[PDB]
């Protein structure tokens, strides 16, 4: 039904460099304090830079830390979300800064890798845009690997609403390739809606044909705190609800610490890139 | 908004078995396979027998360890689901268990406990039942106190699509109390969806101030795998958007263990308790 690697893709470097045939890459990596991970993750791309790989950015999405300073000491090319788009003033949220990557880039494919892992292979981008380039009508390349928000709400959620995307084993995953045609036609769900939001609205509006998703061995659980998987988990409930044609309150999660605070949420996307044009 | 006791509630057992005022209390505990727990579970509850607790039963839903034995050694009355209701087959899930004790019991006051607690106060029944015999119009009393289910699917859902219902802690909780004329007027979700069906439902007929909730101090999480909770929020997503009126698709989540498994959901509840008098 969907088209999965689930082994190593045989692809060499060359064959897909060639497959190109005059489409360029580019790749992003949203980064919003990741001072510790950025580096190594620049470094596992950046021997592909004038090969395979035309473009690499650092989308740097307000970070305070170190990020910025140790991208550019890797050599990579550090985009504020200011910088990308300077007529139109910045959001909060993972979504706001890929929507921006794409002022920021000019590949005909675009490829996302998170900028928090630990260790990152250096083969990740060859085996995302093997699809895109390797066929005929692919236009969107998830990822999978061997979380708790992945399997209590995204999957459960597809299951109940759009269950033909049930057999994509991570929906959530930060490391996908699409091409711009794609991307630019789109809508970006604000915050940690992005990623749901794009495969969502990319299955209704080209079929599971258009997606395909490849193995990436394998990825370790990031830690982070249960109160931050709430807001996410509210964030990506809205953005699947209103995918799915069903009203969402707009009223953000409350938690109780004994004390209460409520985390923001946003019915608010932004419109493809293209009315930008 | 909603009535929440904060702290250790005052009334001694005098005063609230005295507020019972010929009113009557039963005390269920579903029980599967807690062979481990269940003594204590009883042990905390039993000196109330003949008191405040007019009757205390098993609710054992398909044990195949010494539950049941054990049970009895405390001086439980043990109630199989089929004994319960013996012309209807027995279905699998925890919703049909807490129906069908409904039909072995016969008080004005029905407390649930969950069977599988670690040391479980001696107070929480009397804590529980307080709002009900102490006021005007409370029919639904819910436990909260200091789960990953709880806090990235059902408390989100709630803050998307029924917001009123937020203020809430603890709407999964397996610790309540509510009158049996409640009861038997509201359908039960199958499986997992019981407590969140019976919270939603209770809501949209009586609103809030029919509810009130009670801090029991303090529990720790059950340790369980990942998967029993994906099929566990996969219910209770199914329970809550045919609440909300929304159309779910009754598939089941599948999950890959390197080989594809699928977990049975279930679209439909019992009907009110009540039909069957
Ligand atoms: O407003 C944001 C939020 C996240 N990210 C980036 O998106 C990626 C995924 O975010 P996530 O919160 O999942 O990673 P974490 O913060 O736990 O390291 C990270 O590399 C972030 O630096 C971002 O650029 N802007
Ligand atoms: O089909 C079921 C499922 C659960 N329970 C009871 O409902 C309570 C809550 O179930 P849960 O799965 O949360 O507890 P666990 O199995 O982790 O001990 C337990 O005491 C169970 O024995 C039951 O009686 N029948």
């Amino acid at each position: 039904p969907l088209d999965t690697t689930w082994h190593r893709p045989g692809w060499t470097i060359g064959e897909l460099e060639a497959a190109k045939a005059g489409r360029t890459i580019s790749v992003v990596l949203p980064a919003l304090n990741e001072e510790a991970t950025i580096e190594s993750v620049i470094d596992s791309i950046s021997p592909l830079v004038d090969g395979l790989v035309d473009e690499l950015i650092v989308l740097d999405s307000g970070s305070t830390d170190d990020t910025e300073i140790r991208a550019i000491a890797s050599g990579a090319r550090v985009v504020s979300r200011e910088q990308a788009l300077p007529e139109v003033p910045v959001r909060p949220g993972k979504g706001e800064a890929l929507w921006r990557s794409l002022a920021a880039t000019s590949g005909d494919i675009v490829v996302f890798i998170d900028s928090d892992l630990i260790n990152p292979h250096p083969l990740f981008v060859p085996w995302l845009v093997g699809p895109l380039l390797t066929g005929e009508g692919i236009q969107l390349v998830k990822s999978f690997y061997r979380g708790r928000v992945t399997e209590l709400v995204a999957r459960p959620l597809l299951a109940a609403l759009r269950p033909e995307l049930g057999c994509v084993l991570q929906p959530l995953s930060g490391e996908y390739a699409a091409s711009r045609e794609l991307l630019t036609s789109l809508p970006f769900a604000p915050g940690y809606g992005v990623e749901i939001g794009l495969l969502i609205d990319t299955f209704d509006r080209l079929g599971l044909d258009a997606i395909a998703q490849v193995n990436l061995g394998v990825r370790a659980h990031r830690n982070r705190p249960l109160d931050e998987l709430g807001a996410m988990s509210r964030q990506v409930i809205a953005t699947l609800l209103s995918r799915c044609g069903i009203p969402d309150s707009g009223v953000g999660l409350t938690q109780f610490l004994y004390t209460r605070h409520t985390w923001p949420v946003s019915l608010v996307d932004r419109p493809p890139m293209k009315v930008m044009r």
